[PDB]
């Protein structure tokens, strides 16, 4: 069998879409070794079913309490990303040298596009290099224009993108002192793209026809998304039993699914507004509040006041939740995976973007794909959230958003089915490796 190495950046929004691609490739006969940091491995709870080998490398940066890697990394981004880079180069080289003592020998390294320097580790080791982009082509295009200097990370017109306000650009300012380094890192994804053996994007053509066509005029790219299979689907604790039995008690189109993803943290004040909005709307809701973020919920919220209509849980099986017929809409921070998974599940969205590409995704959701509405800041107050919920759950606009979401779900299904663009591109990638 052809042996594929996979190295995501150590954050769930990078691990998960690459894992899903690895499961698809393992279904086609490939052997997979997934490279994770020891910090990632601490949260891995289930892996036996996958059949994928997991090999750990050191974090390469300080280990602060039980914080994840990007948490420690954002204390000093320019320094700790560079330390992470130096350590990952050394330790992936070492690991590959060890993997070269075992059959089947590794042939290709699929690595996170935010680690472009792993291409030279791949090539130095005699492997093919595949850069895996975990953001859409539309957002990635902005990073490319930054590298060409067409735009500086300080309305905005870019080829094949909708007119953007400044509020719609990838939110690098939120990182403050780390803003300048975060912008250099994103632009650097394209620094060696001409030397990459395979450029993979987690998107499907019908979602962004023109920018995909534009990018294809420059390089051979492979759109292979959604990689998520819209179990073996999760490495981490997803509380699946609790979540799905609660949803099974809910009627069609009644549940607000709420999640701000794996990284974003809402202030105690913002949390109160969401809690009250969710209560004051008379809707059922499943709200993912990460364990380290409970304590910022109001006093009795998790234990008592949410009990009538809500399920507050520290992590859920998001794919299964978004697929459940009871879920009427998704209040989301607009991370790309949550965006794509909801879109491919036919679930309209309430956009509460926090930073990085989420602001741009929220613009695409509301104005291009037309499957969500955006909250307006003043802090996002409960009245604004409740108004967005009514728009989605009750209003005629909400029925249009749902119909639009269902049309995207159908095109996403075509893309990953036999003869669809993403299925074709994965097959092409698979064949090139033989
Ligand atoms: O309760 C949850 C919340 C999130 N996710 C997954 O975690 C990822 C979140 O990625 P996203 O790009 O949406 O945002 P990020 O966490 O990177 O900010 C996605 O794979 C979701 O499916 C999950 O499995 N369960
Ligand atoms: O190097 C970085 C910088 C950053 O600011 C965030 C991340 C990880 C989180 C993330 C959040 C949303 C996404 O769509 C995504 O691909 C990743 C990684």
């Amino acid at each position: 069998p052809i042996h594929i190495l996979a190295f995501p950046f150590p954050a769930k929004g990078h691990i998960n879409p690459l894992l899903h691609l690895c499961n698809r490739l393992a279904s086609k006969g490939f052997k997979i070794t997934l490279i994770t940091t020891v910090s990632t491995l601490k949260s891995v709870k289930t892996s036996k079913a996958n059949g994928i080998d997991i090999e750990s490398i050191p974090d390469g940066i300080p280990q602060e309490q039980n914080h994840q890697i990007i948490t420690v990394m954002e204390m000093n981004m320019e320094l700790y990303f560079k330390q992470f880079k130096a350590s990952a180069i050394e330790n992936t080289t070492k690991l590959i040298q060890k993997l070269k003592t075992k059959n089947p020998l590794p042939k290709v390294l699929i690595y996170d596009s935010s680690m472009p320097w792993i291409l030279e580790v791949a090539h130095e080791q005699g492997l093919l290099g595949a850069s895996f982009f975990t953001q859409p082509c539309s957002v990635s295009a902005i990073y490319y224009h930054m590298l060409q200097g067409t735009i500086k990370l300080p309305m905005v017109s870019l080829p094949y993108l909708p007119l953007l306000e400044i509020k719609d650009l990838p939110g690098v300012q939120q990182f403050e002192d780390n803003s300048e380094a975060v912008a250099e890192l994103l632009a650097d994804q394209f620094s060696n793209i001409d030397d990459v053996d395979y450029v993979l994007f987690n998107t499907f053509d019908a979602l962004e026809i023109e920018v995909v066509n534009w990018m294809g005029s420059k390089w051979p790219i492979l759109t292979v998304g959604p990689t998520a299979p819209t179990s073996i689907n999760y490495l981490f604790e997803t509380n699946t039993e609790v979540c799905m039995k609660w949803l099974d008690q809910r009627e069609i189109d009644t549940v607000i699914y709420v999640s701000f993803g794996s990284l974003a943290s809402l202030t105690e004040e913002q949390m109160e507004q969401v809690s009250q909005a969710l209560i004051r709307s008379n809707c059922y809701f499943l709200w993912v509040v990460r364990e380290e973020e409970e304590n910022k919920l109001p006093k009795d919220f998790k234990e008592t006041t949410s009990k009538k209509k809500g399920l507050v849980i520290n992590w859920c099986p998001q794919l299964d939740v978004l697929a459940h017929k009871s879920v009427a809409c998704f209040m989301t921070h607009c991370g790309w995976n949550s965006t794509l998974e909801a879109l491919c599940s036919g679930v309209p969205m309430i956009c509460m973007p926090q930073w990085a590409d989420q602001t741009t995704n929220a613009k695409l959701i509301e104005h291009v794909w037309k499957i969500g509405v955006g909250v307006n800041k003043s802090i996002v107050k409960r009245e604004e959230i409740e108004d967005c919920i009514r728009q989605v759950i009750e209003s005629e606009r909400g029925k249009e958003l749902k119909r639009n979401a269902i049309k995207w779900k159908e095109l996403a299904k075509e893309a990953v089915s036999e003869g669809g663009s993403s299925c074709n591109n994965i097959q092409e990638f698979s064949s090139s490796l033989l």
